């Protein structure tokens, strides 16, 4: 019902959102992530962050491990809800840092397609 995005996709990384609005806060979108990796090898430490803007609020969730495995066997899941007081359309900036191929990789991404329905 609110269409799920590809946030991210880039090195091999993907990561998806998928939303929900919440049942207790109609205010609130729950986002779910999922990060997988196409590649041959995992990304370690992996760290997802976000920010938005100025008028909503952000609760990033534990995830639900800190290595994307490679040949997309699983994913990282990470639920960050976002909390939109002013029906403003979202907007996030995210930040990914991860290790792979024993390299540090960082990347700052804005991810400027949410769907209409993730924050109408
Ligand atoms: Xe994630
Ligand atoms: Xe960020």
């Amino acid at each position: 019902m609110i269409p799920s995005i590809t946030a991210y996709s880039k090195n091999g990384l993907k990561i998806e959102f998928t939303f929900e609005r919440s049942n207790t806060n109609p205010s609130v979108t729950v986002i779910t992530i999922q990060a997988s990796n196409s590649t041959e090898l995992d990304m370690t430490d992996f760290v997802f962050q976000a920010a938005v803007p100025k008028t909503f609020q952000l609760q990033l969730l534990s995830p639900s491990s800190s290595v994307v495995p490679a040949f997309n066997t699983g994913t990282i899941t990470q639920v960050i809800k976002v909390l939109n007081p002013q029906k403003q359309q979202l907007r996030m900036r995210i930040k990914l840092t991860y290790n792979h191929k024993g390299s540090a990789m960082q990347d700052l991404a804005e991810v400027n397609n949410f769907p209409p329905q993730s924050w109408q």
